[PDB]
DNA sequence: ATTATGACGCT
DNA sequence: AGCGTCAT
């Protein structure tokens, strides 16, 4: 009971851009906006393979993973915009500049982590606090929040969208106890608050509209964003999670919708995350392990521990082409020409990033696929990166691989290459 | 012939 | 260090 810790310190927010890549793309030509558009990587084979998709074109059931031809059959007003092709491959470089554009704006409010080009983690903890003595034990208005949806509510003893959001959050702040700095589910408000005035600087100063969701940890916070997109945040609280997780299939929790999440069904019978509270920590320990016993153990009663990382840059800079089929790499001359061509981009990234962040990258990390290996990676090896030259990089990435070659012909490779990837790691400040 | 990344855990 | 899993 009285030491039963709770998971409730914390006030941690998930921030995910509504469809990236296409606000990326809606931003820059105007005829996209408010339309069915996606975004695709090359044209050639059935019409370039979507990587995003705008939530209009969504409706049609447009998804990320299909082939464009065949969006193009269930939305054939469909628009389309094409990743820009470098040096023989994708060129994502747009995206990731306007990644740092919305980091730069989060990390005004706090100190964040930068979980994906898209997503970033906010530790509102201090920034709470801060603002609860600002107001001066005040009550929250609801117009402090005007697109915050309060998971779970309402309840108890109109139909439209709007209404229902607005009915659940005058539902919650009329049980608040604002008169407790201490009270999490305060401080969870507080937290939405800034969240709103965050989402509202980033489209202000960006063009781009996020979701987002504010919890007591990382992964309730991933969860609650997903709730209600696009262009609103929610709010999972402690008390929120048991009805929440009475019917959350295992695989929609970060970490679970893999092999692991797979294991905890079949081993344990079970379907929801609920139900994972009826065993004990050492039984779930027993199943899976320590570390993902005790995280499971915790993480079915709403508590994580994760630290938010102060962390707004990637930890490493990769280029990574795939030659399917028969676009497979079979000579010499060219698996040493898609190794420059990778490497020539590495160059043009590590450069810029040594000009903007102060670090330089020492070790070369190169990975292939050869055809018929079932694996995404057949063969990972590093080796050092001691100068940002792309002619220097690519021959000893091709030094590192080159005895994979199985042909006694020095001129051929067999079996032939269908993946390159070189990444730069290991960064020092400089 | 979902492609291009990027994080992190294991041994 | 090199491999595997998760993610999207
Ligand atoms: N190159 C590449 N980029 C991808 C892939 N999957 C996703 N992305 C990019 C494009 C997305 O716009 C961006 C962020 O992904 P998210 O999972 O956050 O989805 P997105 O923001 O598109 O939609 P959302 O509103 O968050 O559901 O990452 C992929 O398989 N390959
Ligand atoms: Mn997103
Ligand atoms: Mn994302
Ligand atoms: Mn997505």
């Amino acid at each position: 009971g009285p030491h039963m810790a709770t998971g409730q310190d914390r006030v941690v927010a998930l921030v995910d851009m509504d469809c990236f890549f296409v606000q990326v793309e809606q931003r820059q030509n105007p005829h996209l906006r408010n339309k069915p558009c996606a975004v695709v990587q090359y044209k050639s084979w059935k019409g370039g393979g979507i990587i995003a998709v705008s939530y209009e074109a969504r409706a049609f059931g447009v998804t990320r993973s299909m082939w464009a031809d065949d969006a193009k059959k269930l939305c054939p007003d469909l628009l389309l915009a094409q990743v820009r092709e470098s040096r023989g491959k994708a060129n994502l470089t747009k995206y990731r500049e306007a990644s740092v554009e919305v980091m730069e704006i989060m990390s005004r409010f706090a100190v964040i982590e930068r979980a994906s080009i898209d997503e970033a983690y906010v530790d509102l903890t201090s920034a709470v606090q801060e603002r609860l003595q600002k107001l001066q034990g005040q009550p929250i208005s609801a117009d402090l929040l005007p697109s915050t949806y309060i998971e779970g509510l309402p309840q108890g003893p109109t139909v439209q969208k709007e209404g229902m959001r607005k009915q659940g959050l005058f539902q919650w702040l009329d049980s608040l106890q604002i008169d407790n700095l201490t009270s999490p589910d305060l401080q969870l408000t507080v937290g939405a608050v800034i969240v709103e005035e965050m989402r509202a600087a980033i489209e202000r100063e960006t063009g781009f509209q996020c979701s987002a969701g504010i919890s007591h940890n990382k992964v309730l916070a991933k969860l609650a964003c997903g709730l209600n997109k696009p262009n609103r945040q929610t709010l999972v609280s402690h008390g929120s999670v048991p009805q929440l997780f009475s019917q959350m299939p295992i695989r929609k929790i970060r970490s679970l919708g893999g092999k692991l999440g797979a294991s905890v069904i079949e081993i344990l019978g079970i379907e929801y995350m609920g139900e994972l509270t009826q065993f004990t920590e050492s039984q779930l320990q027993s199943h899976f392990g320590e570390k993902n016993g005790s995280w499971l153990y915790a993480m079915c009663r709403g508590i994580e521990h994760d630290p938010v990382k102060p962390r707004q840059l990637p930890k490493t800079i990769g280029c990574s082409k795939n030659f399917p089929g028969k676009t497979a790499l079979a000579t010499r001359e060219q698996v040493q020409w898609w190794l420059l061509q990778l490497a020539q981009e590495l160059e043009e990234r590590l450069t810029k990033d040594r000009n903007d962040n102060d670090r330089v990258a020492t070790q070369l990390v190169v990975s292939i696929r050869v055809q018929g290996d079932k694996r995404l990676s057949s063969l990972r090896r590093c080796c050092a990166l001691t100068r940002y030259d792309a002619h220097k990089m690519s021959h000893d990435a091709f030094t590192v691989i080159k005895n994979c070659n199985t042909s006694g012909i020095q001129t051929e490779w067999s079996p032939p290459l269908t993946m390159l990837f070189l990444c730069a790691t290991k960064f020092s400040a400089s």
